[PDB]
């Protein structure tokens, strides 16, 4: 009957949300208001594909489908190593249906506004330990959707399900009106620059009106862990626009006019992939259960944490509606997040993880292939909208090439 | 626009049906009318859990959710080797959500007039090469749905899918009245008696009301392979009492009064696990796309054909609805199966073919611990909506170890 939120984030928003829907009363906590979130720096590029838009269209929370540009393809370039400023690889494949980026700064802030118009008790306050004792004496049910804030380390590193202990890349986000837009459809436009990071650029929808986000990620130490000594939005512009001219120069012809959307339409930073276990137990003894970013924070490389959180808040929606009257127990909460990890996110972040290492002979192989092979380029496209599509035959040199066979047998 | 199937099974119809309300032209081939279908032998178990009968209620075609007895929770027994008529193993789980068993008897035929007085097109023949190559000059896509028929044939097996080339356990089915209903909740109660076969047995309904459905499955040669002698309906029900006085006499204690639904609630057969190739090519060059158990037929121990058939014909139907006016070419017909088979049919596919081989150390550690770590057994039992969330612990042992740990520290 009552549960508490406490992080007022895409995942938490969208649960609180559905939870208003199915007639619970929802208390959530958020330490912004919605109109320093809507002015304030940017937080993603959330690039969702179209299982990801579809529970929200399922929720009526859908809101900006129709003004949002949508991405078409996913595209994928790869500078030659000789021949000067060209690549040697460079293809693209349709998504069987259209992803979309929609600013956290305008959904989250609109979400807030519809939380409280549907009942939703919100309060605003930055939420510490005292407060999840508090919510755990007056609800059947808190979670924590916190996203990379400072109450997440409450939850427990989980070791096993975390290969790495360090950021792997050094990322920054420019948002610019003026770009070129892609012809003949849009897509997510991937350059791999070997051994030293990637730019990957597309379309979306900010607090100004349409745009493109340009993504960087450096490999830590390397010509593109450059934002150190970037200190003002024009630098940063400047910044980005030179990452492009010196690595991806087909790109900066896209880019001759380019302009920041707004002074923080910019972002640079970087973080350790983390799993954590789910279930975290206050002092008191009472327990909390941790939401998609709080439990399952991958680099950004592969355009999943939106996708992630949408699908996390939807598979925890249904365990708590599917438990009606009965106790959330620790044992609930486990088998919550268990199902989402063994069923979805474990395959969402070995896919992640793998990118983020230097790539093996196979995977080059695949990426080439690609290029010749129209149905592998489709399914490199489509594996976004669903990653575990992409197993065994990615992870696996022996199995990459009856992929690829099964691929060229039917181009 | 136009579509043709092959084949008017659970996969066929349920696709059929949705694809007239999105509104195409459907053609299906049916070699049986529907009165033969309700009163000829019985096809199967059906045993369908929360996300499959989810994409019925979807499409409107839950018809029989209000009279069918809901299956709440999954058991499992292990004969004690050494103390006489006694369990070493015993222990059962409640499902999140129910599961439901509708006789194939009852659901196909009524699909089959909704499929008619929605506009569907259906005609009576037993189809061959000569009707594809027809479908096809008349249809956009022609797909095959016609489950062990002879017809499938046609798709090629595909050897590194499919482990075994010979069947792995004797079946036999006997749908009985008078059983003693499970209490408190209903169950899947699995018996494994080891080295020898499965017995399992679960609440349904037929064309004569609320049954129970017994399933039996012998390792080939043993003791539970025994049914080739039997030759009549009441040598059928004495054979079927003989197993459970010899192997699982618990069991028997709740069949004292039971009797056939009818003469025809019976079957006996055997077939081995078969993956196939999905796109088949016809003598004059057409292709045709092969569904559910055209492509993935799996050994009924796991419960699983009837899911399967749901969720293969929903991921199809989405396939096409994304389609749109684009063509169904062979790429994009081999796209669909592998969204199915990487994304989730080869997950249900590898556990089945696991237990059908002798269970290894580690998994006999698995089944012993969950009748004293309740959260495990919680697992197991929601493990058949989804036999993603088996891996990697069920297949692993070092991984087995992890996940009772993670179980056992919230019981
Ligand atoms: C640079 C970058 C680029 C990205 N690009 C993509 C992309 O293209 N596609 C994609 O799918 N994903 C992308 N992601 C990931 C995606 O943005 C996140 O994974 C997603 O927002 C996770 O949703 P969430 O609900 O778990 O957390 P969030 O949406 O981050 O919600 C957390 C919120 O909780 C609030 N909060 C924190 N602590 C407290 C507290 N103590 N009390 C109260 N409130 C608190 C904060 O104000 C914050 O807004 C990107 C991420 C980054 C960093
Ligand atoms: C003994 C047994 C027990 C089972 N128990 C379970 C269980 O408990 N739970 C579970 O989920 N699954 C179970 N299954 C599996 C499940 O019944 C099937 O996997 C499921 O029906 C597959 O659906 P389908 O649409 O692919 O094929 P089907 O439902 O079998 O449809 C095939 C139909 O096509 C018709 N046909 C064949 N050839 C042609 C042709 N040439 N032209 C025209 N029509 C043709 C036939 O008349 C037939 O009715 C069991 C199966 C068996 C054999």
């Amino acid at each position: 009957k009552r549960i508490a939120i406490v992080g007022a984030g895409q995942s938490g928003l969208q649960l609180g949300l559905g939870l208003l829907a199915a007639g619970y009363e929802v208390t959530m906590f958020s330490n912004r208001t919605g109109e320093d979130i809507r002015r304030g720096k940017v937080m993603s590029s959330q690039c969702m594909f179209d299982t990801s838009l579809q529970i929200e269209r399922d929720l009526g929370l859908d809101h900006w489908a129709s003004d949002c540009p949508t991405v078409d393809g996913i595209g994928l370039a790869v500078p030659h190593p000789e021949q000067k400023g060209a690549k040697v690889i460079d293809w693209a494949a349709r998504l069987n249906a259209s992803a979309q980026s929609v600013d956290q700064r305008l959904k989250i802030p609109a979400w807030m506004d519809e939380f409280q118009k549907k009942g939703g008790e919100l309060v605003f306050k930055d939420a510490g330990i005292d407060e999840l004792e508090a919510c755990t004496q007056s609800h059947d049910l808190t979670l924590v959707a916190s996203g990379k804030g400072e109450i997440s380390k409450l939850f427990e590193r989980d070791a096993h399900k975390s290969p790495y202990d360090k950021p792997q890349r050094a990322l920054a986000l420019t948002y610019v009106k003026g770009m070129a837009p892609r012809e003949p459809f849009s897509a997510v436009c991937f350059n791999l620059i070997p051994g030293v990071g990637e730019y990957f650029v597309f379309p979306a929808l900010t607090t100004t009106g349409p745009c493109e986000i340009m993504v960087f990620e450096g490999v830590p130490g390397g010509p593109m862990d450059c934002w150190a000594d970037v200190k003002t939005p024009e630098e940063h512009l400047a910044r980005s626009k030179w990452i492009l001219d010196t690595f991806t120069p087909w790109e900066a012809e896209r880019c001759k006019d380019i302009e920041l959307t707004d002074d923080n339409g910019i972002l640079a930073g970087r973080f350790a992939p983390t799993v954590r276990k789910p279930v975290a137990t206050l002092p008191s003894g009472r327990k909390v259960l941790g939401l998609a970013d709080v439990v399952v924070l991958n680099d950004p490389i592969t355009g999943q944490g939106s996708n992630n959180a949408a699908k996390c808040a939807d598979t925890y929606l249904k365990s708590i509606l599917a438990r009606g009257d009965g106790a959330a127990d620790a044992a609930w909460m486990q088998q919550t997040f268990d199902r989402y990890w063994f069923g979805y996110a474990q395959w969402v972040t070995q896919w992640t993880n793998m990118l983020l290492a230097p790539p093996p002979p196979h995977v080059l192989n695949l990426l080439g292939s690609a290029g010749a092979v129209p149905p592998l380029a489709s399914a490199f496209a489509n594996g976004f909208d669903d990653p575990r599509t992409f197993f065994p035959w990615f992870a696996d040199a022996a199995e990459s090439e009856r992929y690829i066979a099964t691929c060229a047998a039917v181009a």
